[PDB]
DNA sequence: AATAAGCGGAAGTGGG
DNA sequence: CCCACTTCGCTTAT
């Protein structure tokens, strides 16, 4: 199955959910949620793993954080804001 | 009080 | 048994 992480980077490259999810500076891999339209794409994450319950942004969230240690995502000191790492981007 | 954003411990569940 | 997430109490700021 595909990572939280490259789904959030797949819908950010094709644009899709757009009112969702979007660059703040894309060179840099910083991204941001919508306050408003936010659980509509943590819904969409829980769909595409088959989840038991129904997922919703603080729970997709709660996966995010998990990456601070490792590195591949990092919240940023912004509402909402958040960056790929570098290793992220290239691939 | 209310609320939205943000945190992390911990046990549960996946993984051709 | 770790991966890679998945499913409260606490805390801060308005």
């Amino acid at each position: 199955k595909i990572r939280l992480y490259q789904f959030l980077l797949d819908l950010l490259r094709s644009g899709d959910m757009k009112d969702s999810i979007w660059w703040v500076d894309k060179d840099k891999g910083t991204f941001q949620f919508s306050s408003k339209h936010k659980e509509a794409l943590a819904h969409r994450w829980g769909i595409q793993k088959g989840n038991r319950k129904k997922m919703t942004y603080q729970k997709m969230a709660r996966a995010l954080r998990n990456y601070g240690k490792t590195g591949e995502v990092k919240k940023v000191k912004k509402k909402l804001t958040y960056q790929f790492s570098g290793e992220v981007l290239g691939r």
